[PDB]
């Protein structure tokens, strides 16, 4: 039974608005709606990984897991085996796999984050989920954002505390949040950004909705504008969206956005918005195509309709050969040639790298770099060819091209990162000098850049 280099993995989002489902949910984990949609003759065919994000949801865990359980076994006729099941307040993902993968899933990790203080702590945040599939490193977070039109920067704030504090993934890579722990990461949830027009446009509004005519709403969506000004989710991805407003529905209809003013919101208008998102970020030159992001129709029991996103991604196999993994392979090494960072910062202490791999038997700490002052005012950390040459565990060159290093550039005076970026492997030429780049950030904002020239030998 060979292992795979592909699987594909169903991403759904819903807000349950506090309301039992329905009876049937099938149209969800079909990709079945309004969006890009998935095809009819595909139907019968599971997912690998399903993984379901759900905020303001009012049931048990068992009571979940139930309905999606028969609900998948309805679709395919298989009966799924539950990876990891995690719950904060009314925020909660499910991780469920086809059976044939259990043996193939290990490491597996769950987090929440709580956003907010005082006041503002108690209801939103995120939880998440992490695990490998054989050799790839899959994450997953479903945060719930704050509410409301006018509280885009909290949302960016809640952004960023929840990158910096959720703990996923291999604890051994200290200097690195979530953003960069992962081959995948999918980050989803009720992002609640707004369509940003004024509250007199709201019928108008609906009526763009209603002709299916989403450019001038989507030009005003500020998880796309936050994003387009690097305010929010930097280095991820999302798929065009082609699928109406899924918030604020009347209940038990798609027919009505409910969008006036009420003593039960607060006297805040809801303007038609895509609360509900799918985004994605994988490592530089790993396989990963969106093939569905869209939204139900027919499930109407709550003010969110559901969305869905299915993708391709790349993964590899478990490696063992004659030599690692448990010593070094002496045919490999990895040279970082030439290299330098080009830092933001204002501080003047001496920096020096951390290189991290699961190519590595442990993170490689370089020499300090010689600093020196850029022509526009930036600090420029130059490290030459004094790098140390990083020897990984394996040499054959399909297990070596898939791989990537993780770069720490950390201040010799705290040890604490200033900047965190990844290098692929998949070069298009081994033994040969070629350009590596990578940019920098830290709690997940722009910090620098590091470039340079890179040299892998291989077996071959
Ligand atoms: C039982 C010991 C560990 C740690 O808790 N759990 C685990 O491996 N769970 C699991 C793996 C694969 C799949 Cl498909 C479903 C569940
Ligand atoms: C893929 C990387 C390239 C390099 O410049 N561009 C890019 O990501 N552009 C972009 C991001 C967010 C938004 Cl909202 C609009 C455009």
């Amino acid at each position: 039974q060979p292992e795979p280099d592909m699987i594909t993995i169903f991403i759904g989002t819903w807000n349950m608005g506090n309301a039992p489902p329905p009876k049937k949910i099938t149209s969800w984990f079909l990709s079945k709606g309004q969006g890009k949609t998935r095809d009819d003759s595909a139907d019968y065919i599971p997912h690998d990984i399903y993984v379901i994000g759900t905020q303001e949801d009012p049931l048990s865990e068992k009571e979940w897991l139930e309905i999606l359980k028969h609900s998948l076994q309805e679709i395919t006729s298989v009966t799924f085996k539950t990876v990891a099941i995690h719950t904060l307040w009314n925020i909660r993902i499910v991780v469920l796999a086809k059976p044939e993968h259990e043996n193939r899933i290990s490491h597996i990790c769950t987090d929440n984050v709580k956003t907010g203080i005082a006041n503002t702590l108690g209801n939103k945040g995120a939880v998440g989920v992490s695990f490998m599939f054989n050799g790839t490193s899959l994450g997953f977070v479903n945060s719930h954002l704050t509410s409301g039109s006018e509280k885009k920067l909290r949302r960016n704030q809640n952004y960023m505390n929840i990158l910096r504090f959720l703990a996923l993934g291999d604890k051994k890579l200290s200097p690195f949040n979530i953003t960069h722990r992962f081959t995948h990461l999918f980050w989803f949830g009720d992002l609640n950004y707004r369509v940003d027009l004024p509250t007199w446009e709201a019928e108008t509004i609906i009526q763009k909705i209603k002709q299916q005519q989403y450019a001038d709403l989507l030009s005003h969506d500020q998880l796309l504008t936050e994003r387009r000004e690097q305010k929010v989710f930097l280095h991820f991805e999302e798929e065009e969206i082609t699928f109406a407003p899924t918030y604020r529905f009347e209940r038990l209809t798609r027919d009505k956005y409910a969008y006036t003013k009420q003593k039960a919101t607060g006297m805040k208008y809801n303007l038609p918005s895509w609360c509900d998102r799918v985004l994605w970020k994988s490592y530089p030159l790993v396989h990963v195509v969106c093939q569905s992001y869209g939204s139900t129709s027919d499930i109407m029991t709550s003010d969110h309709s559901p969305v869905f996103a299915t993708f391709e991604a790349g993964v590899t196999s478990q490696f063992v050969s004659k030599n690692g993994p448990g010593t070094v392979d002496s045919q490999g090494q990895i040279e970082f040639l030439r290299c330098y960072a080009t830092l933001k910062t204002k501080s003047q202490t001496k920096f020096y790298l951390e290189f991290h791999s699961s190519c590595l038997e442990s993170f490689v700490k370089s020499q300090e770099g010689e600093n020196e002052e850029g022509s526009e005012g930036e600090l420029v950390v130059k490290f030459g060819e004094t790098l140390p040459k990083l020897k990984p565990i394996i040499s054959d060159p399909e297990y070596l091209l898939d791989q990537h290093i993780l770069i720490s550039i950390k201040s010799s005076d705290s040890d604490e990162s200033y900047g965190e970026g990844c290098i692929a492997l998949r070069l298009e030429a081994t033994e040969t000098q070629l350009p590596i780049y990578t940019p920098l950030t830290h709690h997940g904002e722009l910090t620098g850049h590091f470039q340079g020239e890179i040299k892998l030998q291989t077996s071959q």
